[PDB]
């Protein structure tokens, strides 16, 4: 749009391009999202301008703000709170040493603390992987693309057409569950977390079917002693191989036991027991949560 001086593109990103961009009214730099053709063109669905201007209501400090909805040409841009760095950057930056155990706990915090506001007002995520987690040099972090990750829907190619990633599914979701709750985005922190302790993401499928058996292999095959409904679920096959449970010592070492009880209660298969973000805030493990400021350059 014609009101900002584009600076650069940031990534190619699901729904569409995102640029940073600068603003010559305000002159502030925001980070401006083109929302792919259809839905984009015709002219966007009523629907989704409407489900898109209540997220702008929304807002909590570890939300990034959507400043504004430019609906205009039949074409459709989100301008977006700029964010320097995502969080996928910094582990791979943080690869030789780790990220600091409090700092993964400061992040992991704050995370939950937006997931309970959002949860609260009943909108959820569906997409939450590490880069969509964007963080700033004053030691904090904030979900993007909050409530997108529906209004449209999730591209399967993705983009251009490379995939998406399954690595942060919930199994529900997999086995073809249709309507689908808030511990979806219970069960992707969780598998974020293990990622920051561990180094090496949790689940990596490659598809669906290796996607669900890498966590069957890790975490049991679901039977309806811990997962009451499952064997009725749609895509659910009795043909499903049966594997032994892991041991969480083995998996995600090396997590203290308060961060193991954590993570094993955002493990829960059946969605009706997964920890909450509201519950999960008041765990023993963020007894000792302080506030560090990371290490950045420019
Ligand atoms: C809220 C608007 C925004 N969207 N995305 C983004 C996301 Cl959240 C997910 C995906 Cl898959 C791709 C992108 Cl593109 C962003 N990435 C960065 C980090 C960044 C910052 C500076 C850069 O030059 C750069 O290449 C990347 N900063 C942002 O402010 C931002």
């Amino acid at each position: 749009m014609e009101n900002f001086q584009k600076v650069e593109k940031i990534g190619e990103g699901t729904y569409g391009v995102v640029y940073k961009a600068r603003n010559k009214l305000t002159g502030e730099v925001v980070a401006l999202k083109k929302i792919r053709l259809d839905t984009e063109t015709e002219g966007v669905p009523s629907t989704a301008i409407r489900e898109i201007s209540l997220l702008k209501e929304l807002n909590h400090p570890n939300i990034v703000k959507l400043l504004d909805v430019i609906h205009t040409e039949n074409k459709l841009y989100l301008v977006f709170e700029f964010l320097h760095q995502d969080l996928k950057k910094f582990m791979d930056a943080s690869a030789l040493t780790g990220i600091p155990l409090p700092l993964i706990k400061s992040y992991l915090f704050q995370l939950l603390q937006g997931l309970a506001f959002c949860h609260s007002h009943r909108v959820l995520h569906r997409d939450l992987k590490p880069q969509n987690l964007l963080i700033n040099t004053e030691g904090a972090i904030k979900l993007a693309d909050f409530g997108l990750a529906r209004a449209f829907g999730v591209p399967v190619r993705t983009y251009t057409h490379e995939v998406v990633t399954l690595w942060y599914r919930a199994p529900e979701i997999l086995l073809g569950c249709k309507y689908y709750s808030t511990a979806v985005d219970i069960w992707s922190l969780g598998c974020i977390f293990a990622e920051m302790v561990t180094r090496r993401a949790l689940f990596p499928g490659d598809s669906e079917i290796d996607q669900l058996f890498r966590i069957f292999r890790t975490l049991g095959t679901p039977d309806e002693v811990v997962w009451p409904g499952v064997t009725s679920m749609p895509d659910y096959k009795p043909s499903f191989p049966k594997w032994a449970r892991q041991d969480f010592s083995k998996v995600v070492p090396p997590l203290d036991e308060d961060g193991r009880s954590l993570l094993s209660q955002m493990l829960h298969y059946d969605p009706n027991k997964r920890i909450s973000a509201k519950a999960a805030l008041a765990h023993p493990f963020f007894q000792d949560v302080t506030k560090p400021v990371p290490h950045l350059r420019l």
